[PDB]
């Protein structure tokens, strides 16, 4: 499929516009250092990626040691929408994919986000995000469980275009994005 540590995500930009982004995480031999690029000089994006990396360090046993590798997360803005406001959960998925050397499911977009407390949050404007996902050729989507309540907000022609999986927590999100749960 795709290179491990690479994944597509779709989310509302800082200006409220749905956009498609590609996370490109590189893993090397190191000490556990997180470097970032493409974060638009945004302290908010950096803090989100940091929350993701902290959760990664704290729960990497449930998925191997991050302290023996160095990570560089580049973020590619594919549709000129600005900074992505929902980066924690996609970054966690990209971190775990990079570590385990497992590729994210082919033609899948990961949607949703993660709070500091470690709970997943429903996709913001899921109808618009999935419209972007369909227009971008995505075939599968991984969604937070709560977003099921928003299924009736999505036009049925659009929602039934996807093969959809649901995750209950960040680790479950990792397993759904890699294709093993």
């Amino acid at each position: 499929h795709m290179k491990p540590g690479f994944l597509y995500t779709i989310g509302l930009s800082n200006k409220g516009m749905p956009g498609l982004y590609r996370l490109e995480l590189q893993v090397t031999k190191g000490s556990g250092k997180l470097a970032t690029s493409g974060l638009w000089n945004s302290s908010s994006a950096k803090e989100q990626v940091k929350i993701a990396f902290d959760y990664f360090k704290a729960n990497a046993s449930r998925i191997s040691k991050v302290m023996e590798h160095d990570f560089h997360l580049h973020v590619v803005e594919l549709q000129n929408t600005g900074p992505l406001s929902h980066l924690a959960l996609p970054s966690l998925v990209a971190f775990a994919s990079g570590l385990l050397g497992r590729s994210v499911q082919s033609q899948m977009v990961v949607l949703g986000d993660m709070s500091l407390g470690g709970s997943v949050t429903p996709v913001e404007s899921i109808a618009e995000c999935l419209q972007v996902a369909f227009d971008a050729g995505a075939k599968k989507v991984a969604l937070p469980m709560s977003s099921a309540a928003d299924i009736p907000t999505i036009p049925v022609e659009l929602f039934t275009k996807f093969q959809t999986s649901f995750y209950a927590d960040p680790v479950d999100a990792v397993f759904k994005g890699l294709g093993v749960d």
